[PDB]
């Protein structure tokens, strides 16, 4: 079982269903099961990285790819007025799944501060 | 890099509390902090907004995140932190120069705005 047994690892291997937006060799974009905005999806690497605080230097282009795929998916989903991208690290950041992931939220006015 | 206040900061024309600099990005404390630690990591290249980032900019964007997580560690954020990129009016984007927010030193809540 390449990629581990977090919920996200299982989604990657099609063991747990998800509503997929986009998939390539590096990443997967899918809707969040508990959306906090009219549109709320995740972009995750297929490579399992537990949390951004332990990402390797060589993980740079992968992390970038999450954001590029995120912004392309937002455009394809018609988030013309904009959106917010969030990565949470650890307890104070509010991480509940220990597989790196990029939240993309839009379809309403997002407020400040961002939690 | 650019016709925004962040361009002035990169060019050292106005003061900012600089945390880290290299040949392609700058990290500095936010003047309007929303948490006990709240800094920005910005590219020196003037990309106005994430929505217009080019494919070739992928590893530069990733670099902002790696620099952010290294700065966060250096600033003592061992209990965690939140990274944010705002796009456009719904995203609450305040400056049209791509910037990664890094916030910590308190419990960050949900939703993220
Ligand atoms: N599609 C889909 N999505 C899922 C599934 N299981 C989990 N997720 C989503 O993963 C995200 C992880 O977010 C965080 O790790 N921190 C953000 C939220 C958070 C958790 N604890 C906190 C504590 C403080 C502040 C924020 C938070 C959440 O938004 C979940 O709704 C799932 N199973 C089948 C399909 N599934």
């Amino acid at each position: 079982r390449p990629g581990g047994d977090t919920i996200f690892g299982k989604i990657i291997r099609k063991e747990i269903p998800a509503k997929i937006i986009f998939e390539d060799d590096r990443c997967l974009a899918f809707h969040d099961i508990s959306p906090q905005a009219p549109t709320h999806f995740l972009v995750i690497p297929k490579k399992h990285i537990s949390q951004i605080s332990v990402a390797e230097d060589d993980d740079e282009s992968l992390l970038g790819h999450l954001m590029i795929v995120g912004k392309k998916c937002a455009a394809d989903l018609g988030l013309n007025k904009g959106y917010r991208m969030v990565v949470n690290e650890g307890s104070d950041g509010g991480q509940s799944v220990y597989h790196v992931h990029l939240h993309v939220l839009g379809g309403r006015q997002m407020h400040w501060p961002p939690g």
